[PDB]
DNA sequence: GGATCCCTAAGCTCCATCGA
DNA sequence: TCGATGGAGCTTAGGGATCC
DNA sequence: GGATCCCTAAGCTCCATCGA
DNA sequence: TCGATGGAGCTTAGGGATCC
């Protein structure tokens, strides 16, 4: 919440036009965290922070996600904000399944995006 | 607010994926009231309900829209709930302008878009 | 719904205290129209009127009805106003079941308990 | 009404079949903020919230319950929400009298019931 | 720390002003 | 400074403080 | 006929009075 | 009697009227 503020501020100096969604659950249908757009690139997002590793993320928390992004037109990512570091961004492709549901560990954040990339990868 | 949450859902039910803006104005940038897309369409809306025309609009709220939608990737629209009548949106091209402000009266009004017909404007080609 | 108000009269004068319920649906609980007990009796109603017979009825309609009656415990009925005619009862137990739902047709409605034979029938 | 609304579900998580009779009053008739049954425990419940103590009813509002719950078959009650408190259930039997109304002060507020306890008041016996 | 919560600031439609 | 009675506003939301 | 809708009346917690 | 601008209330609900 107090991290939202300031990823949008990350975002609009990629040159996003970031938006919050005011009450995420609230309706019977999906919603990301962010909607940030830039003209040839779009983007839903699950903002998510921890002190450390790994981020768990519920197979049905994916499944809303994903949901948005393809039925909305953007592209389904999650903001992972670690305690000093800055954003990373991984596309849900890159997430590594589990046993039933998904997640994030060391060997993983490594290959997270750096606002910056997301944005010049188009 | 009531209505924001009812056109919100007429646009679902358009097959939009909509969604309200956090604060229509609380966060430190120019912001829509809604922002929906579908694949093809993409909306920066502004969402007014006025008991009977005109409605007028500052020329600050246009350009503020516009900055936005030209910057995000979207059409900036105006929605207009009018009493006993559907939503009527209005991309920003069709607001006439007052002496340094703009307006929606009774000229423009009828020209308003149903909702289908801005989704299938993209049709066209 | 100027129904309902008279139906509470009805149901004053066989000696029940009746209320009605502050909106139906609402809730993901299931709710009856009205909801009436005597002491001895409790009653969940699912209030119907009708130009002519017969009454039709999902079998979610009733699924609702009967769980809220069940889980309350009170008995679950139908209160059905045809034109001129005085409220008939009817115990869900009395339904006509029908290919997959329920309903109440010429040959049933001769069944319905007037008001009075409800109360002083335990 | 927006614990009305919180209340109702308190009660639905207790186990309790719980309803917002349709107009605390708007009905001709006698009536409770909230009628809950459960199989064995019946109640008829007057919904209050206060700031804090004390909480005034009138002899009125009383009798009105009282009238109704003796009447319907349900055991009457004053639930009253304090602020960062549980809500509390009190019989009307606990209400000590005013010269003439009715309240629940310092004294009495602590031995309101949490609700559990009221539908557990059945076990004994 | 976490949740509730209290409260202040702002936001939207309407009305009346002010003006035509 | 409480103790009980008789009279008016009613929005949404984000932050600091507060109880726990 | 049906739906929307406009609007007026009432309801609840709080505050201040009034009183102690 | 409109035409555009600058300033305040904000509840819930049931019924008659109104548009369609």
């Amino acid at each position: 919440t107090r991290f939202e503020r300031d990823l949008l501020v990350e975002l609009w100096k990629a040159g996003f036009a970031a938006i919050r969604v005011a009450g995420s659950g609230v309706s019977p249908f999906p919603c990301p965290d962010i909607v940030a757009g830039n003209g040839r690139t779009y983007l839903a997002i699950e903002v998510k922070m921890r002190k450390e590793l790994p981020l768990y993320l519920s197979a049905d928390e994916v499944e809303q996600l994903v949901t948005f992004a393809r039925g909305f037109g953007a592209e389904a990512y999650v903001a992972l904000k670690l305690p000093r570091k800055k954003w990373r961004f991984f596309p849900v492709q890159m997430l590594e399944r589990t046993e039933k549901n998904f997640k994030i560990d060391e060997s993983v954040y490594p290959l997270g995006l750096e606002i910056a990339e997301v944005a010049g990868k188009f």
